[PDB]
């Protein structure tokens, strides 16, 4: 009824292997590594500004507001990092053989929530330049109204709140999650 | 009463041997091989671009990304391979007769859940078609606003992370699906 | 206080019994009947194109894609058939004087999810006539831009696969309720 | 404290007796006949038409389909005389007084669902003129477009299903209702 | 700590004296009349039309239909004094003090529910008005399309149905809050 | 590891002492010198006009009602008042230290709840304004309308009722959460 | 299989000293010396207007509000402060190993939810800004309607009482806060 050509089945153990062992590699070196690299990146002067007149921008319609748009270039690629790296580890927890089933579960439902609030991360960045041309166009059509002078100053106030949140919240899931798989895994494994 | 024709009952009969026969063969063999393939899709060179600068394209309102409107192509037949042949292994497992009936309906569930994230994979490629149309349209009509320029380089990038996390989710659903079913059917049969 | 004319009382009784003559003969022999008539559907050609390049159609905002609509012509009367035969089906369902009561009422809410289900696919055929429509009004207006083209043909081939959806969804249908109402009647006889 | 005018509770107790006598004659006798007359209404010529192809109205922006006209004409009142009666019915099961208040209850809420579903279908005639006539309307303005006038078809050909249904509908709930409040009092009664 | 000056507390006292006294006198005697009073208003030719070709209204974009506007102007006072009748009873309730104290929690919520439900008939009254203008207005714009023409004449016969049952519904109130009240406070005192 | 500056300490002492000094002198004295105040506001002639015809104000697109907006000007003051009052004796039940918890949790989420209404009652003035203007603006581009003239009307009558509604439903909150919070105090305390 | 390099475990583990550290401090001294600050600044003339009169601006379509303007400054900075401050330490609980891990669960989810209530506080003055624009757009376009003009007065008026309840609700997530983490710490550790 339902057999296995060996010759595929054994191409097959191979990516196990190769998926068990890039997992064990990442939540023991990669995860690590990041937390200091992102903790020193909150330190920068950059996103430790004292007074968000600074990053305001000036118009007379068409410029971005620069000092913005450079932060939000170094924050998208540990944004990416995060989701290629779980869907690999996701993946491990769910080939364990194991009480210890439901511990399983847990695992790959906590994975996958910080999988989907990052895909979140990238949305907002999206958001804002949609928003942000939407106000930039309403200022030239209707000039005399200062409130559409003054919506487009907040919205990049409140970015730069955002993107230091994302950065912070990022740092975060990694020392949880090292920490969660690491007293997981004994368990799942016996 | 109720009593059905000998010669249309038999007709009926051959059909359930074929669906039950692809059923077989598609798990054991088709499964397997599937996940062997899309691994060695994602290792390919166009699917692992390391800066995602170079995935933008250039405009003066006319051409679309060549580089994605490529990948997207590749994607699309097997979004669609998984929806027909989930569809047939469906059937096979609500035709078993059989503790085991709670069994069968956990395994229709998950099955049927596959079906429906693959209908959302084709969609949300659909989506960006025309939410890349409207902002390119926006840019002819209000050139001067900068932001309008940076929406359009933003979905081209958001699409490229999205596209290789479909093609590693596929994979993923060929090897749980595989495992799943192989265990449950042994449980489902008694 | 109540009685009922003897007159009318035997009118609807004769009603009672031509509904239940007829449910009995739809079971047994309608439904296995339209098994055999969609599976030999799905095998022709129409149904099985390899390369979805041949069902694109060539504009220079006029004709609607010509293959595409003979499918839908095709798929409407068999999506009408389910809706009519499961009515009848579900008011002898309803009439039969019956443990046993819980199993009447799930056979019930199945036989009603079907016939919801089955409006759904008649809608989505009308859906996708609006929306390739203002798509197809959109290129117009703005000739320029590659993307309203190119979604256009994305809408067509989205339809395909659907429409093949739609011709085995309905086969699973009549095998599933023949095999349940059959199962379920003896229990909810007695 | 609390007392009421003599004078006043005997008119008030006319009342509760002229709505318990419509009530039993309701449901003995009005209910069964309707569902004679609905039955032969189905049996009619003009709600059985084999081919769709001869609903269809032939159009160069003006005549409404005159065929769905006239049987939307038919159908609207008996619509009408379901939420009459049932009101009636349903303060009747509201004063009657009584394990056996639980009975009383499902009754209530049994009566209530069928008023608001009725009130649905008055609902949907309404629908279906308004979108028919947006659609018409854009014929006019983009004249070239020809899923425009592939979808005015559609429409007519989905209200001929749609009207049927709720005539088959309105028949079950007759023969439903009328059972389950004839068993459903003897027990409310004690 | 806390403690009250006498002369205030005697001046609340009589508040709820007067409260009390008017809730004794609504539920004996207003509640009761205005059943009677609405009755007769069902029995009136104006409510009771057989053909609802009559109500229809003739135009060339101008007069609203003068028989509707007569009947909306007698429903809309007697919506309004079940709105305001109702908050005083519910008052008395609360200020009673008591299995008593969940009976007394059943009656103010299912007081609060009709004092809800009481703002909603308003509501549809305002909305018709507000939907009969906007199809009126388009009728001017698009003289050719018939279907504009078409809905306006149901929207007014819609109404129709509506009113009569707003009236039957308030009227269901009065008889039902009526009893409620009566047998729920002798426990609710005790 | 954690402790606190006994000068810090004292002075946050003080600010316990002061709320709760607040918070006893606001349900024993104000809540109740409220009640009062409210009931003659609606016994005043202003509040309680017979017939809806007088508060209708004559145009020929310009003027405001001004009749109901000198009323709306006085209920205004009483909203905010509960508002700010009630902020101040959420605190003290929060700060208070105590079976005794769950009362105390039940006490906060009642105080919460009359807080959101009030924002409610205020939001709802506010929309009356805008949705007034647009009707009143409609009018203007289509003169021939009758019903546009006729909503307006509408809208002032609707309001006159929901400001009596808001001034009732105040003054009941004030002696429902004045004997609420004194009954649970002391089950709290203890 | 699983092991961490010393090196950059010494490094990891001064980052949790490094947290814990900031968190005593921030709990002990940082929220405390906060509280006494916002009561003051509730205190101060500005946010105690008595008559909204005074706040209304004067128009001829150009200048903001400066009143409200200046007050929205000043509040800015805490909302922003208190977000940064929670987001330390609720890392702090998340790292403590511990009934104790329910507790610990309690103060996260508590954490959480100020969290997200401080990020709507300043969306609330973002949309306050938009919306006062596009209404003060609507004056200009038309002029005569005097309820477009009684509208821009009415949003400015309801954010004063907005701020201000955004104040004094940032005091009390302050006194709340430090009590409960206090209190909870104890258990938590044991």
């Amino acid at each position: 009824l339902l057999k296995v050509d060996q010759e595929v089945k054994l191409k097959v153990d191979s990516f196990r292997e190769r998926i068990t062992s890039e997992a064990e590699d990442l939540v023991a070196n990669f995860f690590p590594k990041k937390l200091l690299e992102l903790d020193s990146f909150l330190k920068e002067p950059i996103l430790n500004i004292h007074d968000l007149t600074q990053i305001h921008s000036d118009m007379n319609m068409l410029k971005s507001n620069q000092q913005l748009v450079d932060i939000i270039e170094k924050v998208k690629p540990e944004i990416r990092l995060l989701i290629e790296k779980c869907n690999t580890v996701k993946m491990w927890v769910q080939l364990l053989i194991p009480f210890g089933v439901s511990i399983q579960e847990e695992t790959v439902a906590e994975l996958r929530t910080v999988e989907s609030e990052a895909a979140s991360y990238l949305d907002q960045i999206s958001r804002y330049y949609i928003t942000r041309a939407k106000l930039v166009s309403k200022i030239a059509k209707y000039p005399h109204v200062e409130d559409y002078r003054r919506t487009v100053t907040e919205i990049d106030e409140k970015e730069y709140i955002s993107l230091r949140l994302i950065i912070s919240e990022l740092r975060n899931q990694y020392v949880t999650l090292h920490d969660m798989i690491l007293k997981n895994i004994e368990k799942i494994k016996r």
